[PDB]
């Protein structure tokens, strides 16, 4: 479990001056997977750091930071990205526990980290145990057990919660997701807008959904850019919804063509407004698979 | 001079309070992507100071919990009128955190909000040394010295007192190539920047900024690890790269994407820093240095292009 490996890690740093570093380090869609656990750390923590890192940055150009005092999280799917073993035997080399995340439990990578956690993956998943929960676990336990964290049990009732949550708002869009399919399946360029902790889920919508799976361009605009073409828009739940909301309004005065996907709707309030925030991507990143479905059989 | 003495009241203020132990860069659009290379430099030199970089929409309705006395946080406003930012000092004023606020207006509201006030230079002519960029990059270095103490401090300084006669030269060096692109772009509906490490904030203002709102070209700014691995999906055949090439330690990140962008024929324009003359800023600290070169230079190649139509 996440939380007796950070128990483990606290022991063994605790001789050596303790955790005051945390690096998440990965390619790709487990890069923004992470986004969710560098928001917790840095809206959440009095001491510890935090920083999230390319893999190929973290190797070329690794903190000074970087030592006994330094824990890095890396996570590669198939456990064979060669930058993030190297950023496993370099955070080692310099005396930092490596926790790795991986699918594949006998991958390249387990060879390199200090614990391996896994994590649900594919259709059918439960979404508690997913990449981006387990990148979230981390940050809580490396916080409650160095600092403290005071909304602990509201973290973990909103991981009994989101699950049920995921299922039910898949169900939810489904005719929607048709209907939207239908609207733009000629076009070209797709926007997605997003803010906060779930920042991540429409920069992955984006990238590995929009332009690398169906050639389509594609940007993400963080909701509070447009002060200073149809657009996907993620209006999240929590402490950035007010921005969303602005930005949704603009969007509207120009009477623009918007998909909205409101967590709002979609249930996602039974979810503590103390940790409302860190769930937002795991309800999208779950969700728009419905909708992109949908958009490519209809192409 | 002027940050290093705000830097050195802040200290002396916040000593019997516990010292300074976090650093936020607030603010939007341009001023913020503009704090980029402070976040990079406090990222990969401290050991103790945390930095924090802020959309001001999201500080003022999300501030971080260690916003307090033992934080100081620093906003960007041109005109000095963002309500968002003014909002930004506001908050972090009442959380007992020092706020030192830069501007190009020394009489705007921003002024009234914050405890210590710098200006930069701005527009054409302008000294780089003195740049927003460069300032922000300052309150960073500041911050790391008198707390922690920064070893490559005399450095950083050789680098400022070179950047600007750097800069102006190779914007005048680029004039002709700006041409040939204007004409070998001007068709062009879509354009990719490229980029990594200290100067990536640089590569996204390029793209979201003058792209994206001066040709109303779709862009977006892609970080140069992407370019590590097959398959080559992204995008399809014709649509053109523009490429920040950086000096410092992702130079070789840079160089690996260059490289794999070419092995599939690619249309790339290159613009790199080794072949601008940043070289003679010493490798210790020349990560910090790109982005005020790459920003100051685009200029050039953006109003050929804008032209070229």
């Amino acid at each position: 479990g996440m939380k007796e490996t950070v128990s483990n890690i606290v022991t063994s740093q605790a001789e050596k001056g303790g955790v005051k570093h945390v690096y998440y380090v990965a390619c790709g869609g487990s890069y923004a997977a992470f986004y969710p656990a560098k928001a917790f750390l840095e809206k959440e923590a009095k001491a510890l750091t935090v920083g999230l890192y390319n893999s190929g940055e973290f190797i070329n150009n690794p903190p000074v930071a970087l030592g006994e005092n330094a824990v890095v999280v890396v996570a590669s799917h198939k456990g064979n990205t060669p930058e993030t073993i190297k950023a496993a035997e370099i955070a080692r080399q310099h005396g930092a526990p490596v926790i790795g995340l991986t699918w594949i439990m006998d991958s390249p990578l387990v060879a390199h980290c200090d614990y391996v956690e896994t994590y649900t993956f594919g259709d059918g998943k439960d979404i508690a145990g997913e990449k981006t929960m387990k990148g979230l676990l981390s940050a809580v336990e490396l916080l409650q057990q160095t600092e403290g964290y005071a909304h602990y049990d509201d973290f973990q009732d909103g991981v009994s919660k989101i699950n049920r949550i995921v299922w039910r708002a898949c169900e939810q869009v489904a005719e929607r997701a048709q209907a939207f399919a239908q609207e733009y399946k000629d076009d070209k360029v797709i926007y997605t807008v997003a803010s906060g902790a779930g920042y991540g889920a429409a920069y992955l919508q984006s990238i590995c959904i929009f332009m690398e799976m169906q050639w389509i361009h594609s940007a993400c605009i963080h909701s509070g850019e447009f002060f200073h073409t149809p657009f996907f828009f993620q209006f999240s739940e929590g402490n950035t919804r007010a921005v969303d909301e602005r930005a949704l309004n603009f969007l509207k005065k120009y009477g623009r063509r918007i998909e909205v996907v409101d967590a709002a709707a979609l249930g996602l309030s039974t979810i503590k407004t103390t940790v409302i925030d860190y769930f937002n991507h795991s309800l999208f990143n779950n969700v728009y698979p419905v909708y992109n479905r949908a958009l490519a059989e209809a192409r």
